């Protein structure tokens, strides 16, 4: 119940809400139904336009026009925003030449400069280049300011949860707002993009930048505009907001276009119909630019012109129907489209079976334009699994399709020939960014980055301390003038034990065996010397990683590579290698084949045995160095240590096999050596985040000896490719993945052929960020480089997508 009897009368667009049954003069009143009976009037006024024309100027100030041409509206603050170009000879903003903002030009009173948030809903990466002849405006900031190629979304790459992502750093999963639609079983409650549920506060996780400014007594224009206010009139609010007196004006505004997404959804991303939505968004950057140029604030505010993601081409006949591939179709609810979410229609069925309908999803059609997953195998780079919201059963569709349950949900709702949600690494899906005014870099371009980091910067430009999130602060210092953060490395909280040789052979009774019963002073002292680091500023380029949680671990050198292994968790935290251009594989000889060794650094309580994977009829075993790449054959008798055994599948180790064999070399020989670090993650709650030991919920029977969900490794090596991995002067370059750990590749359809059809893809599906790999391990990885900090965490944030240009 709104008394809508009140007036607006002095209120239009007033910054506090106020609380039902007060009637309502806010930038958000229409879409709850409360405005005051005379908002419209009074807030939402149109005589005569948006312009000046020649004949309006100096006129007699006529209160009933949108905007003013009269003497005083300047002092006022309600000019239209061309009133000075039209009625006193000025230029348009974009006609001015630009010339570098080194300080910012503010009027007095101004504490720090204003920052401005535009948004543009389905603004995809490439419009800036292949639209640009229609964007004038759009494109001097993009020249003059700094600018990323593209920015990458997060998954899904749905409008509320990149638009709550902008605005809290989260990903979904933390945010809470993991689709456009959603159910949550605590509530017993449904979320909409029609409708009321999607206004309570309950869904909204985690702290977005207008609290964070708030609580630290920064004042924030309201974010939220509410459908039907048409933009010149969100621009000439925002422009009188920023004519407030000091004590009453705003630090931070945002501004929200519906376009082009609207359009991209009926006409497809090229459609020749979205030439005029382009033009329709650059003119109204154009009235934002004129507008800050006629209050003298065009070289004191920060402007951040940003996009939620991209568009795809989409149509009707491209969609796959679950009533093609499951019987049992009405006991299921799916949430369709671009992504696919499948629960049981009812919780009193005892009869619904995930596993079953997983399986004739799988693999089903030659062509199947979409691949089931339970939640936690998902890729752990879309980071989307942990949260109550998102369904066990989960669909990845194939960029250009949908998916839907039955035919009647697609002709009883072609409409449509653009769409998105696909795939955060989809070429397609990316998005903008453009940063121009005194804080952002003159003339820079910057490497394409996450969406996730945005709100450090945010709050960077405000002076403001962000709330905790999952960007890497520090990791867009480069797009800043100044305010940079400083970040520090973080402290080791454990240091490593350097054992020496402590067992006698006849102490392990692990029941390995090897056949290396065969024996001279010169090469005696020789590995000695590997097995007390020698050979380690080779193997060991960055440092090494640093344990950021309590543990035992012990660092062991050898000639070829170098480990930290965990007495707890019995097996190496990591292990570091180094593949030069020219080095060679051999095969593991015929001898070898199932030989493990004692590690006489390494008392038997705290290593594996062999018995436990003879008895284990599922699990076997791998090697984190592989005996593949060892440089001598007595060097390859350290491949065969109990302390390089780690937990591997069958199904596994023909991914590990042709990743340690193959692929190893063919990136030596492809970026002039490259320096590898690998070793297991347990995530067994999906979090990613590092598991306490009480967390493993599988270990190898018999034994105390915990299975990996995951296995990592991070490949590194000089961003000058001229320059060997293991002697570059300048940046690095890195590609990283997290593989899952699984016990069938039902994941890869083609895993009947030989590994060189398969393998290599499934790597590049779960490519990963050094950081995620961090996160999952309580790692820090690139300790001791000759980088600067603020490179290292960039670096660390980067990922190798694999699409194409
Ligand atoms: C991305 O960045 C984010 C933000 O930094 C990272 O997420 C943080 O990670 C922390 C570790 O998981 C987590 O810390 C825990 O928080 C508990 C208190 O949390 C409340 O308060 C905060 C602060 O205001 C608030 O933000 C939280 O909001 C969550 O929950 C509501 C829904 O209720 C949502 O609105 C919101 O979206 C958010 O949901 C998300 O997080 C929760 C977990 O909090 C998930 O479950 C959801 O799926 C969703 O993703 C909360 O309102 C605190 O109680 C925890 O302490 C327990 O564990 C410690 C271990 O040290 C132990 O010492 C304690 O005893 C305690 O255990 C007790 O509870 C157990 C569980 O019931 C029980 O089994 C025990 O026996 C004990 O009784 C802990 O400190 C922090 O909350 C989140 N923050 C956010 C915003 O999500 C995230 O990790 C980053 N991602 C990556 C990959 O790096
Ligand atoms: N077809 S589609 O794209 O699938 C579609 F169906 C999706 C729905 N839809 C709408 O019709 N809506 C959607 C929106 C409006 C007006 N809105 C805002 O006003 C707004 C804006 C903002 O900005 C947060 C800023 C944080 C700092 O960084 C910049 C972003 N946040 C938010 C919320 C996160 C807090 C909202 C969203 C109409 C039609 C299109
Ligand atoms: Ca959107
Ligand atoms: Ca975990
Ligand atoms: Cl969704
Ligand atoms: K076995
Ligand atoms: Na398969
Ligand atoms: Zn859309």
């Amino acid at each position: 119940w709104t008394a809508t009897s009140g007036s607006c009368k002095g209120r239009c667009f007033e910054l506090q809400e106020v609380g039902p049954p007060d009637c309502r003069c806010d930038n958000l009143c229409k879409s709850y139904s409360s405005c005051c009976h005379d908002f419209d009037e009074l807030c939402l006024k149109t005589a005569r336009g948006w312009e000046c024309t020649k004949d309006r100027c100096g006129e007699v100030r006529n209160e009933e026009n949108a905007c003013h041409c009269s003497e005083d509206c300047l002092s006022r603050g309600d000019c239209c925003t061309n009133y000075q170009v039209v009625c006193k000879g000025e230029s348009h903003w974009v006609d001015d030449d630009c010339e570098e903002i080194k300080v910012p030009e503010c009027p007095a009173g101004f504490v720090r400069p204003p920052l401005i948030i535009f948004s543009v809903d389905g603004f995809r990466a490439s419009y800036m280049k292949k639209g640009s002849k229609v964007m004038p405006n759009i494109e001097k900031l993009r020249s003059c300011g700094t600018h990323a190629p593209y920015m990458r979304p997060v998954y899904p790459t749905k409008t509320f949860p990149n638009l709550y992502t902008l605005a809290t750093g989260l990903y979904p999963e933390s945010h809470g707002i993991v689709g456009n639609s959603m159910y949550d079983p605590v509530f017993d409650a449904s979320f909409h993009l029609r409708g009321r549920e999607k206004f309570n506060h309950r869904w909204w996780g985690g702290q977005p930048l207008w609290i964070t400014a708030t609580k630290q007594g920064v004042r924030a224009g309201t974010f939220f505009w509410s459908v039907s206010i048409p933009h010149e009139r969100r621009i000439l609010t925002i422009l009188q907001w920023l004519s407030l007196p000091d004590n009453e004006r705003p630090s931070v505004y945002a501004f929200y276009s519906e376009q082009p997404d609207f359009s991209g959804h009926k006409y497809g991303p090229f459609g020749p119909e979205m030439t005029n939505p382009l033009r329709e968004i650059d003119k109204t950057v154009g009235q934002l630019m004129d507008g800050l140029k006629q209050l003298r604030l065009h070289r004191c505010v920060n402007v951040i012109f940003v996009g939620d993601h991209g568009m795809e081409d989409v149509t009707c006949d491209r969609t796959e129907f679950l009533s093609n591939y499951l019987t049992n179709v009405d006991d299921i609810t799916l949430v369709p489209g671009t992504l696919g979410r499948i629960r049981a229609k009812s919780i009193n069925n005892s009869k619904y079976d995930p596993k079953t309908i997983i399986a004739a999803l799988t693999c089903k059609k030659p062509d199947q334009h979409f691949k089931p997953y339970m939640k936690q195998h998902l890729p752990k780079r879309l980071h989307y699994a942990n949260n109550r919201r998102i369904e066990d059963i989960h669909l990845l569709v194939d960029r250009r399709w949908h998916v839907a349950r039955k035919p009647l949900d697609v002709y009883k709702k072609c409409f449509f020939q653009g769409d998105h949600g696909f795939d955060n690494k989809v070429n397609s899906m990316q998005t903008v960014f453009v940063g121009y005014g005194p804080t952002f870099k003159y003339r820079t371009k910057v490497p394409p980055f996450e969406n996730i980091e945005l709100y450090n910067v945010m709050c960077d430009l405000l002076g403001l301390k962000p709330a905790p999130n999952n960007g890497t602060h520090g990791s867009l210092n480069h797009l800043l003038r100044t305010n940079t953060f400083r970040p520090t490395m973080p402290d080791e909280v454990s240091r490593p034990n350097y054992p020496g040789i402590m067992y006698l052979q006849s102490e392990f009774d692990l029941g390995c065996t090897c056949d290396d019963k065969v024996e001279n002073k010169l090469e005696e002292l020789n590995k000695r010397l590997h097995t007390k680091g020698s050979t380690k500023e080779r193997h060991l380029l960055y440092g090494r990683p640093a344990v950021l949680y309590r543990t035992s671990y012990d660092i062991l050198y050898h000639t070829d590579f170098e480990s930290g292994y965990s007495e707890i968790f019995l097996m190496p935290l990591w292990t570091s290698y180094t593949i030069s251009k020219q080095a060679e594989v051999s095969s593991i000889p015929e001898h070898l084949t199932n030989c493990v060794r004692p590690d006489v650094r390494v008392s038997p309580g705290f290593s594996q045995n062999c018995l436990a994977y003879k008895n284990d009829k599922q699990m076997s075993y791998g090697f984190l160095f592989p005996p593949y790449l060892s440089s001598s054959p007595e060097a390859k008798y350290d491949a065969f240590l109990v302390t390089n055994m780690v937990p591997m599948y069958p199904a596994f180790k023909r991914v590990w096999a042709y990743f340690q064999r193959v692929l190893v070399k063919k990136y030596a020989s492809e970026r002039n050596g490259v320096n590898v670090i690998s070793g297991p993650i347990f995530d067994y709650n999906y979090d990613g985040l590092r598991d306490t030991e009480d967390e493993i919920k599988q270990y190898v029977e018999g034994s105390s000896i915990p299975v990996p969900t995951h296995y990592y490794s991070i490949i590194t090596s000089c961003l000058d490719f001229t320059q060997p991995a293991d002697k570059c002067d300048g940046p690095l370059s890195v590609s990283s993945f997290i593989l899952p750990h699984r016990p069938d590749n039902d994941e890869s359809c083609n895993s009947s052929e030989d590994e060189s059809k398969w393998v290599e893809e499934l790597m590049k599906m779960h490519t990963a960020r050094v950081r995620d790999i961090e996160h999952l391990t309580g790692l820090d990885f690139y300790r001791k480089t000759s980088r600067s900090y603020s490179e290292i965490l960039t670096l660390k944030t980067y990922l190798h997508t694999y699409e194409s240009e």
